[PDB]
């Protein structure tokens, strides 16, 4: 049809990827992807309760925390109900339903409807106590009332859905390479399952031209009837220059046959991107490998205690820990046993001889034998190792998302980023986790707005993954209903757009700057720019017209701009603006996996009821090295504090900060809240900080609330240019009513807290190891090695008791206490 012409058209806006141009593939699988995942879409759009889908309601089952419960007066939460220029406060019980409490209000004023948070698009709606809101857990963090008014339901009309419309071995024939403008060279071609190398051949080295030929065939010592589903042929040319992926069985089950011409992959002169099968978009630049292929459908005892032992000593080891040849064949021989631990399950699988046909066949017949596994408690940590580098394996890496589905949606949303990224170490464009993904989006409109981004994020800037991605994308935007198609819509006109004058404002540069940014920003909001947009770090949150007198380009090297916007809710309590900087130059995607696992280092904490006041702003990478970033209001850099007496001059004294709080504080009893907070923020990022080594910061890229909330800034900054071990300076000792070798209650209570708070991170361990480890495969090439991905089972120290570890953390205060100002000021030469 000519209108689903016009629909394609306006996906493919959204997408910024064309789902449809076949010129970057050498079979069907993209395509027969798209026909793939209609029936899991249709299947979730089915399932979905107009009403609920519509209101989204953001709830958890988890408990209220201890520190929210002491919030909590006489069991009473209070809930301010407008309608008009008037308004309503009503006393009501934390496990009372919003259904319960719409009664109550009609009762106590007498003499169809829904609750809706005041200037944001967010319902306090569904069956849950009002204890169980997110946004009510919110306001009771945060010394917030709870602001409601009373209209009506979004109309389920608005999201609906268009009408959808051989026992020979292995060889391959190396016949040569070509690239049109430039040493020796040879080609090594690998047959890889999980990271491991089942068989190696290389061809003899040549002289280095622009074509080298050798019409070689390679053969392999594996049989064709041993190559494992997900089993790939990875070409890599070596002086390691230039490499390129080909799955052996495809997706229909078949092993690859006949003619290829594979444009390559450059090596910056392990990481995620070399595993890809996508190939190499660029033919007019790129190194082109030409293969041919001629060679077909697929083919009681009891441990004694010392072996016993053994077997539990390795089960208990972390994920880091290499396991032995005799390790493996431990695990491998009695695996019965092994199969009754689910903590061994990575290790086990690991064991697995995947080059062997009757070795996979025995762990078919394991698996068939999941009980334990089955009825075993979800543990997150567990789940994502089955999902790594280190498994190519279908059936394997399906138990783990099996394990997934149990996951409440507060949930998904902790993992949602990481779980994005691992679609990177899936063999196949259609898999269990991609479905997963798609499911839950269009189950939950939040989970959706976030997927869009994320994936997005990547289908921008990843020539490796885009295609894949943009395939899960499509399918995710087909069936999410046509409000969301409008808002997306909005967004991405928005960013575009913003993108250009920060690209634009970046090539100037003064007061002629901020002439030049405004007469820009007048321009677009002439003929261009939306009414109204969902904000993407917030998508509760509408955004407005430009507040153009409050816009700024700021003063640092990226002259990111600084853009503020009038809130488009009427509703809302506040004239308060919209804060969004723009910053072309750091990779986004580096800031945005640290603010997901800080997220999750506080969920960690509350779990042992503590609230480290951690400040995980909104963060989101749109393209190449640009994004938007959430500006925290009230907010000011600790170098700011230094520079406003003295300078300039890298002179820096101890009082300045305690001195700022104070100015800042309105009454005493605010000032000592303020202090309060100080301390456990400045807890919070030393441990966090410490154990994903990024502790070591220069001043200006720390900062503070006026309400005394410490929290660090600009982590793309380090990561992409990467002693003290974290910072702790003479002036945070000081708000701390220390000095130089002294002690005080406020810092028996630093490092208290801090104890406490690395202790808790520490019964995490194996969680933390592997967000880390896929971390920094998936979003930082160039910090890979083993020994980068080590650096948190040292920081977690791994192999000590409570006793040691704390004496271990408590060390670390002192060195910060022994160097004082050294470290800021060498930070500060490094200008
Ligand atoms: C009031 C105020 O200044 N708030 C504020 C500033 N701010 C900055 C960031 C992060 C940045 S700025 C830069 O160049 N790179 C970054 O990563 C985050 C929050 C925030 N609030």
């Amino acid at each position: 049809s000519e209108e689903s012409q016009a629909f394609q058209r306006q996906l493919t806006a959204l997408i910024g990827y064309d789902v449809t141009d076949v010129s970057n593939v050498h079979d069907d699988e993209l395509e027969f992807t798209r026909r793939g995942l209609v029936t899991p879409r249709m299947a979730e759009v089915a399932s979905r309760d107009p009403k609920l889908y519509a209101m989204h309601p953001w709830v958890t089952s988890k408990p209220l925390p201890e520190y929210l419960w002491k919030k909590i007066a006489n069991n009473c939460i209070f809930i301010v109900i407008h309608r008009s220029t008037t308004s309503q406060t009503i006393k009501v019980s934390p496990d009372d339903t919003p259904g319960a409490i719409l009664q109550s209000f009609f009762t106590k004023m007498a003499k169809d409807f829904v609750l809706r948070v005041c200037g944001r698009d967010e319902y306090l709606v569904g069956e849950t106590p009002i204890k169980n809101f997110q946004w009510v857990r919110h306001c009771l963090k945060n010394g917030e009332e709870i602001h409601v008014v009373l209209d009506t339901p979004p109309d389920p009309a608005l999201d609906e859905v268009r009408k959808e419309e051989c026992d020979r071995k292995f060889r391959v024939k190396i016949r040569g390479i070509d690239i049109p403008v430039l040493l020796t060279v040879f080609v090594e071609a690998n047959i890889q399952h999980g990271q491991q190398v089942l068989c190696q051949r290389r061809t003899s080295p040549k002289p280095f031209t622009e074509e080298v030929l050798w019409n070689v065939w390679l053969e392999f010592s594996i049989k064709i009837k041993d190559l494992p589903k997900g089993a790939l042929l990875n070409l890599q040319i070596y002086c390691l220059l230039y490499y390129v992926n080909l799955l052996l069985i495809d997706h229909r089950f078949l092993l690859r046959r006949g003619e290829y011409v594979l444009h390559m992959w450059q090596i910056s002169g392990f990481n995620a991107d070399k595993l890809t099968s996508a190939t190499n978009p660029d033919k007019e630049n790129s190194m082109s490998i030409s293969i041919l292929l001629d060679n077909h459908p697929i083919a009681r005892a009891e441990m004694p205690n010392q072996l016993r032992k053994q077997l539990e000593a390795i089960i208990a080891t972390d994920p880091l820990n290499p396991l032995t040849a005799e390790d493996k064949e431990l695990l491998w021989h009695f695996r019965y046993e092994s199969l009754k631990h689910p903590k061994a399950y990575p290790k086990l699988f690991s064991s697995v001889k995947w080059g062997q046909q009757e070795i996979v066949a025995k762990t078919y017949q394991l698996l068939a034998r999941r009980e334990v596994w089955d009825q075993s408690a979800l543990d997150v940590g567990l789940t994502m190792q089955l999902l790594d580098c280190n498994f190519s394996d279908e059936n394997v890496r399906a138990i783990a998302v099996q394990k997934l589905e149990s996951l409440e949606d507060d949930d998904v949303l902790h993992y949602l980023l990481q779980l994005v990224q691992a679609v990177k170490f899936e063999p196949y464009h259609d898999s269990a986790l991609a479905r997963f993904l798609l499911k839950r989006g269009l189950r939950n409109k939040r989970i959706g707005h976030f997927l869009f981004w994320f994936l997005r994020s990547e289908i921008a800037q990843s020539r490796h993954y885009q295609q894949r991605f943009a395939v899960i994308l499509e399918a995710y935007l087909r069936g999410c209903g046509t409000a969301m198609l409008h808002d997306f819509t909005q967004q991405v006109q928005v960013i575009e757009m913003l993108q250009k004058v920060t690209l634009d404002i970046k090539s100037l540069s003064s007061s002629q700057v901020i002439s030049q940014l405004k007469q820009k920003l007048e321009n677009l909001q002439n003929s261009q720019l939306p009414e109204s947009f969902r904000v993407p770090y917030d998508p509760g949150l509408k955004a407005g017209a430009l507040a153009i007198e409050k816009c700024k380009v700021m003063a640092s090297k990226k002259k990111p701009l600084w853009l503020e916007f009038k809130c488009a809710d009427p509703t809302a309590l506040s004239n308060e603006t919209i804060g969004i900087i723009f910053k072309h130059g750091d990779d986004l995607r580096q800031d945005m996996l640290i603010l997901q696992i800080l997220r999750i280092m506080e969920s960690i904490w509350e779990t042992e009821s503590l609230d480290l006041c951690l400040l995980p702003y909104g963060c989101i990478s749109t393209g190449d090295k640009i994004g938007m970033i959430e500006i925290v209001k009230d907010a000011t850099t600790i170098a700011k504090i230094q520079q406003s007496t003295v300078g300039n001059t890298g002179a820096f004294k101890d009082e300045v900060l305690n001195h700022w709080l104070k100015e800042k504080s309105p009454t005493e009893e605010k000032f000592q809240a303020a202090v309060e907070r100080f301390v456990y923020s400045c807890a919070g990022y030393c441990v966090a900080t410490f154990v994903l080594g990024i502790g070591d910061r220069h001043n200006d890229n720390i900062m503070i609330t006026e309400t005394g909330n410490l929290f660090h800034i600009d982590f793309g900054h380090i990561l992409g240019n990467y002693r003290v071990p974290f910072v702790l300076t003479p002036d945070f000792l000081f708000v701390m009513g220390t000095s130089g070798k002294k002690t005080s209650p406020h810092f028996q209570k630093f490092q208290d807290i801090c104890v406490k708070a690395y202790l808790a991170l520490r019964h995490h361990t194996n969680l933390l190891i592997i967000l880390f480890s896929m971390m920094l495969m998936t979003g930082m090439p160039q910090l890979t090695s083993k020994e980068d991905i080590e650096y948190i089972r040292d920081a977690l120290t791994v192999g000590k008791n409570e006793e040691d570890a704390k004496k271990y953390f408590l060390d670390q205060i002192e060195v910060c206490r022994d160097k004082g100002w050294t470290v800021q000021f060498n930070w500060f030469l490094h200008l």
